């Protein structure tokens, strides 16, 4: 996670803590104003909750305080100390901060005191950024956390009140929280202290949508889901009457590390009245939408809910399909709008929506008009056509979307079964996921079409001369004469591809053969009893080779071929 | 069991249940004799044991009535009664006699008193063989059981005193309990009963080797191993001194069902001092050669010895590779005299034989010795080849025994590696057996002459023109190219075979190729780059299917093969 952090901790672009920061002291106002509750106490009168910036020029100084939590002696060494010389979750939101300050600084120093706590039990915490940290008891008769930054010999870059003051704005602005800053006038007597806030202060989602620009929503998308890719697109809800609740969903331009755990992520941000609740709660999406992340503010919900309350009671399981609803909504949009970012949004996601069609049956239809495979259209492996490119493309009497599951593309775009249809004018959908297989279970039928897999048959190559059958009918007994009961059967199939043989079986197996190929026909002018027998022994154990690639004795096989080769 | 147990209990042979009832009657014995010496009463005074055989004309009853151990009610319940309407333990010897008997007669009925049980609770059993048995409770004064046979319409033939008579020795001869038969004189006033035994009963083990016929030999194999197929072979061998035991051990023409089970059946019969002790006790027989059977009277164990005793001490282990050695005399012996018999012994034992060489260590020359391969010194799959059959084939400078170890036979034989040595005029063993990759691990040398796969070569080959290598080095070249790292290297070897190209390992893959093949000519004529790299795909592909016997697009392979094949 961090690797990918530091490539752009870099950023050549540098002012990056200060965001990072901001970004912190929000998180932590909002730990904060959610414990309150469970003890109203906690605010110690105090309640005009902000973050201040200052700076001194002289000792060269930078200095972040806010008063959310503060932390815990135990916190600062369990997160700050972790970071010197679960764990991941600390180095989400705060690592980007940590080693971005020690890019413009050489010696951080923090001072915190946890919310509740006695100002004798504060602390203190320094280090110039080497595998060495220094922690200690401290006091600090307020409450909070205060960042102080000694600047590194040639970052007065910093130091400039307007630089300051807009590095600040360029995120303050989609922050919930009043960022004040030092506005100090000296009248000589009177040097004067105030603190004027830079920022509206308004959840941004309580907004009104209008107002709210396109960075705003993208960096919020950052401050919220602890990435700084820039998400794909969002969708900004509210809703009145029962539920009266705002929510507002995006969608990530990359996936992350632990898509594919057992471990999580996922989850959406719970308020409950514009106050925080608790991050990643996974009740608010299906799993198969799980990379989504947004929040989502109740006033409805109780104030003292928890994810027993959530997970078990009914209110949520309305919450979740509609904001679900809400989610396939954004993406359709997506979809029609820039398919350039939805090509994107695939690549991205797909396997995870694949999911989708076993699992939440009602809007099943919807689910599928987002699907985006590949199909012998074009012989690449791209995966972009989809259900309508498809049936935009269909022939007459075409009833059925005919597709192929194998174990990967090549592999597919090999397969004899394709070149019945290839021959005969048709699409094939190649599934070369692994999913694949288990999700055709239930994608049953699209837009009164039905699905119908190549690597069978039933009435639909039914429909798709008879004097070569008849032939065939002399040969088909020397076949069953030469064999006899290795195989269940012999016929003669006008799959007519460059392939001579084929194996089948129902809902051993029963062997097939094509009248019009090359092969077939140099084996028909065979009378001589030892090239006879070579050569049908030839092609039934190549269709084994084709329908589980893996033959009994296999150099036999490679010196038959070989043989007939040289001669 | 019980199948194969029927098709004989025919023999046509009919008088067969006399036999086997005797058998039973000696077990009988000997479970008694037994069980007598942790608790001497058991005799109750009646010391002299053995079984009389009586008749009468008029009721038409044949009655074998022995004085052994009898049986406890629940006894006749749990086998007579598992018998009508561990099992197959009872069913081992028991069963035969059963079904035989009512081949015979049409009503059965026992009469019991198990040793040392007082006499009202003995027991009564009674059938008309169908799914009915009639068990009650009743009063015998005797100890031990007695059989009674209503003797079926037409077969008078066993009430002929002379027919019973003879048929009692053509049995009673191998056994060691005393089978007496009524000799009744009727003179007027004196009905007089005597018993005259037809038996000379004595331990055919503890009896002299020249005085044993190979009947009573055989039969007595029959007694003692629940089987009725003749033995093969045989070793009765007495020990004075210290270890004074002797010991009899055989082995069958042919393997029980239970061989290939991890539920046992083996084991010798422990004696000790004449006198019974366990049967199937396993400790004196090395696991590798389990299908060992027979006994061993010791005079120097405990009178109470038990499992634990004998598992854990040292004696055994002693006499444990003593009887060992005395086995693979008796195997040896057996291949030199009958390899008729030998060639069938192999075909019935042959894969637990090969356990051996990983287990007793010590004997491992021995063991060799007695193994029998096949090889390519003739194309039939029959194992009949030994290791002296290949060392007197051996070539000049051949210092080394080379096999291939494959997964069946046509797999093995069909492989590439054999041809550089069937061109080169040497032998190979075809090991298409399960166990014998494992056993090769231990099967390290053999008559000074080491064992090398050829799977791999070393020194072997290494040993085993230029200027065609020269031509070959621009060849390679060109296919260093083509390819680049798919393979790690590129080679121009002289196995010189019928196949073109091969890959390799060491202690992905080695491309290896073979100058002097037609394909490999017919690719050296390419100057089209089309063909050039379909040409080369191929042969790597092939290489593959012949070291994997599986390929990641095999429908290509086939489409490349038949494409070359019609052009």
């Amino acid at each position: 996670q961090l690797l990918h952090l530091m490539i752009h901790s870099l950023y050549s672009n540098k002012e990056i803590f200060l965001r990072e920061l901001i970004s912190n002291a929000s998180d932590a106002a909002d730990k904060l104003r959610f414990r309150a509750l469970s003890n109203p106490d906690l605010y110690e009168g105090d309640g005009e909750l902000r973050v201040r910036v200052s700076f001194d020029k002289d000792k060269r100084t930078l200095t972040i305080s806010d008063n959310g939590v503060g932390m815990t002696r135990d916190e600062v060494i369990d997160h700050l100390g972790t970071i010197a010389k679960k764990d991941s979750q600390l180095i989400g939101q705060f690592g980007v901060g940590f080693y971005s300050a020690f890019i413009v600084a050489d010696k951080v120093t923090v001072r915190t005191r946890a919310a509740g706590e006695k100002p004798e039990n504060g602390v203190f915490w320094e280090s110039a950024g080497e595998g060495e940290y220094t922690v200690a008891d401290i006091t600090k008769e307020d409450r909070g956390t205060e960042i102080t930054l000694h600047l590194r010999e040639g970052e007065d870059e910093f130091l400039d009140d307007w630089r300051v003051r807009s590095i600040i704005s360029k995120y303050s602005d989609h922050i919930a929280l009043p960022v004040e800053i030092e506005k100090r006038e000296e009248k000589d007597g009177e040097t004067v202290i105030s603190w004027e806030k830079i920022n509206k202060a308004q959840a941004l989602w309580t907004r009104n949508k209008s107002e709210i620009t396109d960075e705003e929503y993208k960096e919020f998308y950052k401050h919220i889901a602890h990435d700084f890719n820039d998400p794909l697109t969002w969708s900004h809800n509210r809703v009145e009457g029962k539920q009266e609740y705002t929510s507002l969903l995006y969608i990530p331009s990359q996936a992350p590390w632990d898509m594919w755990n057992r471990d999580h992520k996922h989850g959406l941000k719970l308020y409950v009245q514009r106050v925080f609740i608790m991050d990643d709660a996974e009740q608010f999406m299906p799993n198969y939408l799980r990379f989504v992340r947004g929040l989502i503010d109740s006033s409805d919900l109780p104030l003292n809910v928890s994810r027993e309350i959530l997970q078990d009671s009914t209110v949520t399981r309305n919450l979740r399909n509609a904001l679900t609803k809400r989610v396939l909504q954004m993406l359709e949009k997506l979809a029609k709008d820039d398919a350039e970012k939805y090509q994107t949004f695939w690549q991205q996601f797909g396997l995870v929506l694949k999911e989708g069609p076993a699992e939440d049956f009602a809007n099943q239809e919807a689910i599928a008009k987002l699907l985006r495979f590949a199909s012998t259209h074009t012989d690449s492996s791209a995966q972009t056509v989809s259900l309508e490119d498809y049936v935009s493309r269909m022939k007459e009497g075409q009833e059925k979307i005919y597709y192929i599951t194998a174990d990967s593309y090549a592999a597919a775009k090999s397969s004899p079964h394709l070149e019945l249809l290839r021959k005969k004018g048709i699409e094939v959908l190649l599934l070369s996921d692994r999913i694949d297989e288990w999700m055709m279970n239930y994608l049953t039928e699209f837009d009164g079409k039905p699905f119908q897999s190549v690597s069978k048959v039933d009435e639909s190559l039914e429909k798709l001369a008879k004097e070569a059958e008849k032939a065939l009918t002399p040969f088909i007994d020397r076949v069953k004469a030469l064999l006899g009961e290795r195989v269940k059967d012999v016929r003669l199939t006008h799959r007519l591809t460059d392939t001579p043989a084929i194996v089948s079986t129902d809902a051993k197996y029963i062997f097939e053969l094509n009248p019009d190929h090359v092969l077939v026909k140099r084996a028909a002018d065979t009378e001589d009893e030892a090239k006879f027998s070579e050569w049908v022994e030839l092609l039934l154990d190549q269709a084994l080779l084709a329908e589980r690639g893996t033959l009994e004795d296999p150099n036999l096989f490679i010196r038959r071929m070989n043989q007939l080769l040289v001669s």
